[PDB]
């Protein structure tokens, strides 16, 4: 009879990845409404895919405007509009240079799928550099090189908190690199795939000057650098692009999430060899479909419109200062760390031996949730809160979510040991 | 201001085009697509059968507008949302079905029959596939993986080993079952009207003995409807014409009548065998799920898979004509408003006429007719419109396609040369 229930008896397991028994039924702003009219403050936004909240007008607009007279729905078998001048603005927001082409897809799976087997055969370079613990999609294609394909070399992420080979420069792990990269063919490895804030594995914001090194490093080696934008892309950093904080640019930018607005749409940004290196090559029916590509340009033209990384840069320290705040009060929380509106807050049983505290946070978010918060964990250890709010959340969105999760802090054992065993989570 | 093909061409590139001819899109209204320069054109294809209900439609735009709106969140991974759930229970209320089925919802038919397979492997431990030449499941790693026991899809038209029955494809199949482990082989993939082969119906009682045989070695049937599903077939399931039901159902294409929406019904055993298994941050989306609503509700509410069944047949009976006048017309196969058309050198031969199929579309598309074709051969031409398209849509382009036959001669082979197609 409940929505939750009736989720249980029509849905299959497969695709959940459930924390709490959330059940909607509405949205508006950073808002989501639950079947009985309870209305509970986002902080996930999706995990970032709500980038302009819900129910925004520019997205109404566009979506409305581009259901009631469509360009076709298909950019395969022919040219559209709204697609065009979306790849075009993709195009203009990127340097470069340049000679850059878009390939369009559903979702950061197939972008990331795409963006591997066309270097591949745009180059005959099989083998991936990749970072344990490195989230690039859920498909057959997209997994082959995410963390745990042949010729995939996996590196550990620069963790400023737990560094690798407690060296807290990085150093090893380019030290580590040059010693894979010599016990393989020269000229072997055709990418590398780089997460500029490393989401699965906690949120992880690399050590400064890290990313450029590595980057210097591949492009001595003829190999490709990939940058997996679709979490922490368009604005959400604070920057339009992530890569715009590390000193470096990608040969290739991978999109996702955030930039349907709440549609399925991703996009490859990729040197013109690579993409028209084969036609017919990595292709679905609705790719580049025009209300999909409405949203998107909804989406970019409402960054520009209201400087939407000045806002995320703003709305994040203020975000960020509140969470310390918490931290002087509440002992679990170990690590705060983040760009604009990816946040990551780290829980830990003890602050200097920075072991994991996995079943209080999900106690936590169970409990946050009772009290009208919806935010999920995630990493290795399943002890990392996760905040990627809309990027359109107001300042009384962020202090109220605030308070309901300090009441959540103090109000956390209240969750019995049962009541989470009914949800899997990861 | 260039041109759209044009700008196309400089920002987007060639990995994902399957063109033909230079159609450049900036409007839809019906069963009619809106090039820039404000030609409409007569849509045989439907956005390859995904515009199932045509362009503009009342309920679709009724349907998105407001679930742009009011939108119930943005997943259904994380959360639970109504939509999803609603059209969910609309699926399976639709299929039989009752409580031995659940739902996995996609954004295309190639992630879909990956979800199928991936969840099989995981359920029953058999990972060993059946599945048919030509078959197409979809243009990822995963939906390409199909160890394997490959099949001729049974082509009356074609037929294997000298049998028009079929029944040596299925002294095939028994023999490579025998030469492998019993309960190596958890799935046979399966499209009841081939789409890539050339839009081959099979012949008669062929699946429905297909079927049992599969089950006789304790074998999940999955039927692949993401081309030839919802109401298409002149039947809501297309399986409904072949005497048997099927294990697992995947459907796509017309599905999201234009946004991405595919859908997997299998039994809850395959479906929840483990959690946090296939999934993608968009799916069950409640914008892509309320158009999923509507379309499910207008198939119902304007009888849309007799409306197929009437004008497939209406279609087919003009193209009949046709082939009394233009010799290259050598087999018309189909059901409801997926039809095929497959060209030949000679009638008795069957030799594939690929180098004349290619000047037809792109004459047609000059004459404001959008059409494509499929198969090996490349000279098989596709009909998929709008289930919307209307009586005096289909007469006319059966002129325009007439009057494209007539006028080959006038596209040259540099023409054909400029774009690059399959
Ligand atoms: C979410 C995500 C993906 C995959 O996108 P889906 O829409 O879930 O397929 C890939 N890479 C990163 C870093 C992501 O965050
Ligand atoms: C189109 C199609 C698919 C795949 O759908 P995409 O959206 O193109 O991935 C799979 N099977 C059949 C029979 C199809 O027609
Ligand atoms: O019918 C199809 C499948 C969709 C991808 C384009 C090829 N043709
Ligand atoms: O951050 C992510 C990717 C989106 C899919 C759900 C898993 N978590």
């Amino acid at each position: 009879k409940a929505l939750y229930d009736r989720d249980g008896a029509a849905i299959g397991n497969l695709q959940k990845l459930r924390f709490f028994p959330l059940a909607i039924s509405g949205g508006r702003g950073a808002r989501l409404i639950e079947e009985n009219g309870r209305e509970l403050i986002d902080l996930s936004g999706a995990w970032g895919a709500a980038s302009l909240g819900y129910g925004h007008p520019a997205i109404v607009a566009a979506v409305s405007a581009a259901a009631a007279n469509p360009a076709g729905a298909t950019i395969l078998s022919a040219s559209n509009a709204p697609a065009v001048t979306l790849a075009e603005r993709l195009l203009a927001s990127f340097p470069g240079e340049g000679t850059h082409k878009i390939w369009f897809g559903h979702s950061g799976s197939d972008a990331n799928e795409a963006a591997y087997r066309a270097i591949v055969k745009a180059t005959g370079r099989s083998g991936v550099i990749a970072f344990a613990g490195a989230y690039h999609g859920c498909t057959v294609g997209s997994m082959a090189f995410s963390g745990h394909a042949d010729g995939l070399i996996l590196l550990p992420y620069p963790d400023p908190y737990r560094p690798y080979r407690n060296d807290p420069t990085g150093d090893a792990i380019l030290t580590l690199l040059t010693e894979k990269l010599a016990a393989v063919p020269a000229g072997s490895i055709g990418a590398a795939f780089i997460e500029p804030i490393q989401s699965d594995g906690g949120l992880i914001v690399p050590p400064d000057g890290f990313l450029r090194k590595f980057a210097d490093i591949c492009r001595a080696h003829g190999i490709l650098v990939v940058c997996d934008e679709v979490k922490v892309g368009l604005a959400r950093s604070g920057r339009l692009h992530c890569f715009e904080h590390e000193g470096f640019v990608p040969d290739i930018l991978v999109l996702g999430k955030g930039l349907g607005g709440g549609l399925p749409l991703s996009a490859v940004i990729a040197p013109a060899e690579i993409l028209d290196c084969a036609s017919a090559f990595a292709m679905q029916t609705l790719h580049g479909n025009p209300i999909s590509a409405a949203a998107g340009l909804a989406v970019l033209e409402t960054i520009d419109r209201d400087d939407l990384p000045a806002m995320a840069e703003r709305k994040g320290r203020l975000l960020r200062d509140g969470l310390s705040e918490l931290a002087k009060r509440h002992p679990l929380i170990g690590d705060i760390r983040g760009r604009g509106l990816a946040c990551g807050m780290e829980l830990v049983c003890d602050r200097q031996s920075r072991e994991p505290a996995r079943a209080e946070t999900a106690k936590l978010i169970y409990r946050a949730y009772q009290l009208g918060l919806v935010v999920y964990y995630v990493g290795m250890n399943g002890n990392v809160l996760e905040f990627t709010p809309p990027l359109t959340i107001t300042e009384t969105d962020i202090h109220k979510a605030l308070d309901l999760l300090d009441r959540a802090f103090s109000e956390l054992s209240a969750v019995s040991n049962e009541e989470i065993a009914q949800f899997a989570g990861w």
